């Protein structure tokens, strides 16, 4: 699924992500926006063999288990494909787990390279929040 700006927005609050470790919601939008351009569906496959899953790109490697990523763990326990879904739960408590890790949004490289230190705000302007 495809989410609209605002749209992804509502959903995320609604799920606990605004200032969720401190970061406020434009950052959860803005990291979207870069890592899967708001798709649900997006997959990508990194050079050591991982695999980025959903909406925001999470990786197979300490996440989700694809049974395809040798050797990795699956601290979210769950299975990758469960972060494709149109319903944005399982991305969300798996990016709690995430940015409560220890360097918090930068796990992230396009939230840290495209969104850190931008007007994030600037995301959620607009919305029905
Ligand atoms: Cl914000
Ligand atoms: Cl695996
Ligand atoms: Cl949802
Ligand atoms: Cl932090
Ligand atoms: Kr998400
Ligand atoms: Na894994």
């Amino acid at each position: 699924k495809v989410f609209g700006r605002c749209e992804l927005a509502a959903a995320m609050k609604r799920h606990g992500l605004d200032n969720y470790r401190g970061y406020s919601l434009g950052n959860w939008v803005c990291a979207a926006k870069f890592e899967s351009n708001f798709n649900t569906q997006a997959t990508n496959r990194n050079t050591d063999g991982s695999t980025d899953y959903g909406i925001l790109q999470i990786n197979s490697r300490w996440w989700c288990n694809d049974g395809r990523t040798p050797g990795s763990r699956n601290l979210c326990n769950i299975p990758c494909s469960a972060l494709l879904s149109s319903d944005i739960t399982a991305s969300v408590n798996c990016a709690k787990k995430i940015v409560s890790d220890g360097n918090g949004m930068n796990a992230w490289v396009a939230w840290r390279n495209r969104c850190k230190g931008t007007d994030v705000q600037a995301w959620i302007r607009g919305c029905r929040l």
